[PDB]
């Protein structure tokens, strides 16, 4: 800044900047629905949070990382896991679930301490998960497997999915209600001009 | 298997295997407390789930990926995020939180469809998160920053953390109650001998 410079020799928000008019103007790092679709289609690992009744009776979340696949026409995501708690905290044959998918990039150094950050893209999906049975479960597992092992074909590359396989596996469909997407994927963190710049080891 | 082989020319759980006597005998992929400590000390990204009151009044979880640091002596993990919902679903000045840290390896192909899997290590930490203030918040942010940017020193590499910085940042301490660790990090998925083996493209 001028003031600091002049003091040594003895607001940025309103001053000129460059703007690409095609960049998202959404506040709070939020992204479009199409962006969210695309991120979900290209990911292969998610974390799912569901609520379990704890010792004090209060609901609390688990977080389980797992393979998943987004099935856009059906409006769901599929996954399998045999992780459970004691009782689920909710009524009914399905349960509310939150699913998160992210792409984590690099840590971005700065000479301004609260500008230190990590590149990210993250989606939260809110909906209702239900366990699948029979052919619904077989088809979901097949889509998942063939999605995350591209080129693998169930019944050719692998033996077919048997009735025993199904009996021993909890396979879910998370039917989507709402979703929320965020990105902050700068090439460089914001720096503070009036403090010594980062040395070459940090950005080079 | 013999039976399949003999039929072509016309239980494994109890038959011989090799066992390294130093391998964990814990069921359900569970790991020791020391293993959990070590994984938490070496990670830098976590996902945190906290509960918010939704439209229907029921608590539901968010999942936010963020940088973190484990402070073993204090018995907490620290992180910062300005993500919120409307009202938290709980009473008091802190809130229950679940934090997950994982290491995700490779997808492991198999000719047995329910042996398809991903290498993983995952910890869930259960405790209570509280927002920090003043010097407590400054020290937590400094530990975090210096942990995830090794060699960076707050106040040398960066300008010091100011009172304005603190006012604009929600900095948390998750005080640990309990934790749970799992690993399944095989070099190869289990295969089915009685189906054609995977071609060289899969494991080579």
């Amino acid at each position: 800044s001028y003031y600091h410079h002049h003091h040594h020799h003895l607001s940025d928000f309103y001053d000129p900047r460059e703007r690409d008019p095609s960049v998202s103007r959404r506040p709070q790092n939020r992204q479009s629905d199409e962006w969210i679709r695309e991120l979900l289609l290209r990911g292969t690992i998610a974390r799912v949070a569901t609520l379990w009744q704890g010792e004090d009776g209060a609901a609390f979340p688990f977080i389980t990382p797992l393979a998943y696949a987004y099935r856009p026409e059906q409006g769901d995501l599929v996954y399998h896991t045999n992780v459970v708690g004691r009782l689920r905290a909710n009524a009914g044959q399905g349960h509310p679930a939150t699913l998160e998918v992210s792409e984590i990039g690099q840590f971005l150094p700065s000479n301004s301490p609260l500008e230190l950050s990590v590149q990210y893209r993250s989606v939260m999906v809110f909906g209702t998960a239900r366990v699948l049975a029979g052919e619904d479960a077989r088809a979901a597992l097949t889509t998942l497997s063939e999605r995350v092992f591209p080129g693998l074909k169930v019944g050719e590359t692998t033996r077919p999915i048997s009735e025993d396989d199904l009996k021993r596996t909890s396979v879910y469909s998370l039917s989507i209600d709402r979703w929320s997407g965020k990105e902050n994927w700068a090439e460089q963190a914001i720096q503070e001009e009036d403090w010594p710049a980062l040395g070459p080891e940090w950005l080079g």
